[PDB]
């Protein structure tokens, strides 16, 4: 079946309007993947140590020591908005829909090709490329999710973001258990602190192998491989933002005095002594009913320790937060001006709100007796130092998460954000994930692994440390996916128009190529349109 | 039926999504109309003369002389976008739809009320208002369009634009035939030019009366009046704009030399001698194939005489144009800051494009022999004077309308634009109307006329020039309409996002009221989204 | 309503000059005996 294609190229996205303001978005995405022979046909357990870095009292956060099992397989990840939608599409989705539902997903590998490089060592010397018509491309689709979940979006290693630009899969590797101790220290810290990699705990050792836990298919040119259709089990993602804070929840105080002429200084006036007002308060002490005192239903948002690093058996790690900022570093293949030189990533900090965010500088604590103006001794301000440290206040320690905490889930981040994420297999689970807006609880699509089957030479001896020598082979194959969403059309509820993504005299050139054909994909806001929270 | 309401107030707009990217927009609009007794119960033929103004050699365009028949009836006009949609709605329609179809229209008059004012001439003196429970409000709906078509949008005299602000109908009046001569003159013109109103031509006299050609209903409080549903016969209005001009129609010339490094000065190069190129030209003379010479299918847009005033039996009038600018003057009730003082209208010049527009300064004409660089004697430029006038060039006279003229229809102008317009009853008709995007050819909704029936006093004598004296009466009544459109949802066809109406840190306050409750409705662009013309 | 056109304009094509026709408002009818 050499002279016959086994698939079709399709990179169109279709919006099929169903019944009652609900539409069905079908994002088709296909690409040409380039894959090289494994640098090593073996599984390696590799340790990464960098104490020297962390050895510098004050450089703890720069800790990279970990252990990973390097597999001879590559992973074809497409989990990132940039892989399915282009700027124009994102505008549409983001501007006219009000919520998105992730529905199904399927992939296929067609028109497989395997070539061979001959080093025609003549003069220059030359180099030749030929077709190995009988060579095979190994494919494995871990449907039962046996293998560790390794989303490539976290290291900006997904498939390209341009339909017309060949891409490639990423070398697959996963974490291996290890013990490590690193004790905090600042510039002044005396003597060498404790910084040591202890090793591996036998009881947590898990050496995974694809061969052993997943059936492998060998695809020759004539062959093709197709995944079935997976249907997710995720909650709907919203494309609306709330803005209210406890200070804007409920019936505003009745103004007994209203302005009588336009004017920035023409304010209205409640017109009632702060301690002779009616209403509800949760302060059994005072008779003071103020906008900061009046009782609200619950609390929109919470406060958490900032730049807090906790430690467990593998080392320190930043205490994650649900507030509002992700920082995305990437490049060339996923945005970053294509013609850009050097090897410095491009990046952005997607800022998302005032929906649950906090201004620490505005926080403060007072003595139960109240008694204002409050005395310095009865107030702990975000200015008074903790532990004697000049740069540490109670807020860095503070946590106001509790039974009344209201909160929203992560918004979509085009085009660098991950789309769906697998849930933790713990008995109690995170009320949300910080990395993706969609989390398949029970079932998530299985990972797809590719690998160029070993093209041996006439000389091969299993019983020899040597290192099998094989014909230089590589494979190019097309990949095609289909991600289906279900979305609801938004409606206008206010008299005033609203936030909409548009092209300006300023963005204009972030959506077109240049005289050299350089390109780039700029990030974009996703939940632009207020929604009444209460 | 005095103590019982006869209608419901509804000012909601509903979008009902049907099948296949088509939605049904139902704009409901109801309002409280205030109506006063006729200043005169009679029909008057009134002449308006202002020669003194036009008598000033050079002030011809300021000619207002006309004759009109003043009727004792008021007209309830709702034909203007501002009456049916608010800013938020217009954004939705304009941003997500790709074409609009005017479908049906119906009105109703309910909860009629008639009051009487008593001048309690005590001290101040006082004033009293009472209910005339047996008084009637006269209503007439000219279904057969017997009466002259007088759209109130042309003089900014529609119903209000705010649901919560009582409005009023406009005194109805229509043109009466008259003869008038006014001869052009400029400041220097010598002797008094000819400026005279000749009178009326018996053969064109048409004195229209509602009583005589329309059935009138008398509505007392308990009564209510409802129009049936009219279905228009108009072409679809587009919500997309084209941008191509003959210079951008077709296969661009093949560049034999392309840039090799980014750079504003790194241009591509056709790479072929202008007279040794292949292609098609409509210039049988030259061998010059240039972007301004190469042959295009037809012509996008045309050129017409500018600030041309033509004259017919009623006087001078500006020669109308289909190009791209309307100027809208209005106020208070239809936009203009509500609290604004004085009596100076608010206004704007809706600029709409580069779709068919022309830059006269760029036009020029040359001798058939061609022969360039062209000699002054073989070129008439938009600079060389015509008729000796320093400020007149051939372009002011010029007209390039013909068999190849491509062209689009008027876009919607929110909120001051008229919605539909009646077609001329001439054997040959305008390929379009400059005042509205929708033109019912055969059938247009009939005009609705209101009038407070005469509340006579005990003293009334028909046979006396006097002037019937009647009890001071006035009526308030609610009006409610329903305009239905059918629209298609737009799709993304380019890789780049597109123009979208949005709220900025700049418009923000054009969509909210002030501390005094002042309000205003700012105009907005309608066909924002390119469409491939060819 | 109506338009303006060049008056007493004669154009020429392969058979000679001819008055540029108009849609405005006047026909002139010359006849005799048998038709009035």
């Amino acid at each position: 079946g050499v002279g016959i294609s086994t698939g079709t190229f399709n990179n169109q996205t279709e919006f099929k309007f169903l019944e009652n303001g609900w539409v069905e978005i079908t994002a088709n995405s296909s690409r040409l993947v380039h894959l090289n022979m494994p640098e090593s046909e073996n599984y390696k357990r590799v340790v990464v140590n960098n104490m020297d870095k962390t050895a510098v009292k004050g450089n703890m956060a720069l800790d990279d020591i970990h252990v990973e099992i390097v597999t001879p397989w590559s992973l074809v990840d497409a989990n990132a908005w940039g892989v399915w939608f282009n700027p124009g599409d994102w505008q549409l989705i983001v501007n006219t829909m009000s919520e998105l539902h992730l529905v199904s997903f399927e992939q296929e590998i067609f028109n497989v090709v395997l070539k061979t490089v001959s080093e025609s060592a003549t003069q220059p010397p030359t180099k030749v490329y030929n077709n190995d018509l009988t060579a095979s491309l190994m494919v494995a689709l871990d449907s039962n999710n046996t293998m560790p979940f390794t989303p490539a979006a976290m290291r900006s290693e997904t498939l390209g973001f341009y339909p017309w630009k060949p891409t490639i899969p990423t070398p697959w590797r996963y974490y291996f258990q290890w013990d490590r101790t690193l004790i905090p220290s600042h510039t002044g810290t005396s003597g060498t602190p404790t910084n040591v990699y202890h090793g591996t705990d036998p009881d947590d050792v898990q050496f995974y192998t694809i061969e052993n836990s997943v059936p492998v298919h060998l695809l020759r040119t004539g062959d093709e491989f197709a995944t079935g259709t997976f249907f997710f089990d995720c909650k709907p993602c919203r494309l609306t933002h709330t803005w209210q804070t406890n200070r804007a929840l409920g019936l505003p105080p009745f103004l007994n005095s209203l302005p009588q002429s336009e004017g920035a200084t023409n304010f209205g006036d409640i017109g009632v002594q702060q301690d002779k007002r009616r209403g509800v308060t949760q302060m059994g002490n005072t008779d003071y009913i103020t906008e900061a005192t009046i009782m609200r239903p619950a609390e929109v948002g919470y406060s958490a320790p900032y730049y807090s690093f906790e430690a467990s058996t593998q080392g320190p790690f930043k205490t994650p937060i649900a507030a509002g900022d992700p920082r995305y570093a990437f490049g060339r293949q996923h945005g970053q001006k294509t013609t850009t030189t050097g090897e410095t990533p491009e990046r952005f900090t997607y800022i998302a709100h005032q929906d649950t965010g906090r201004y620490p500088e505005g926080d403060w604590i007072q003595n139960i007796n109240f008694n204002l103006p409050v005395t310095n001794d009865n107030v702990l301000l975000p200015t008074d130092p903790i532990g004697g440290k000049t740069g540490i206040n109670y807020t860095n320690i503070f946590n106001t998460y509790g039974p009344l905490t209201a909160l929203n889930n992560v918004p979509p981040v085009y085009p660098n954000g991950q789309i769906w994420d697998k849930e933790f297999d713990t008995d109690l689970k995170p009320r949300l994930h910080i990395n993706a807006p969609f989390v398949c609880q029970n079932n998530c699509p299985g990972q797809l692994f590719v690998k160029v089957a070993p093209n041996l030479t006439n000389q091969y001896d299993p019983d020899a440390s040597a290192n099998m020598s094989r014909i230089v082979t590589y494979s190019d194959f097309w990949w095609k996916g289909k991600l289906v969403f279900k979305a609801k059309l938004r409606a206008s509820h206010t008299w005033n128009p609203i936030q909409q993504m548009s092209i300006n005299v300023d963005n204009q050139f972030n959506y077109v190529p240049n005289n050299i054909g350089a390109m780039k994909i700029v990030y974009e806001k996703s939940q632009l349109a207020p929604r009444k929270l209460y």
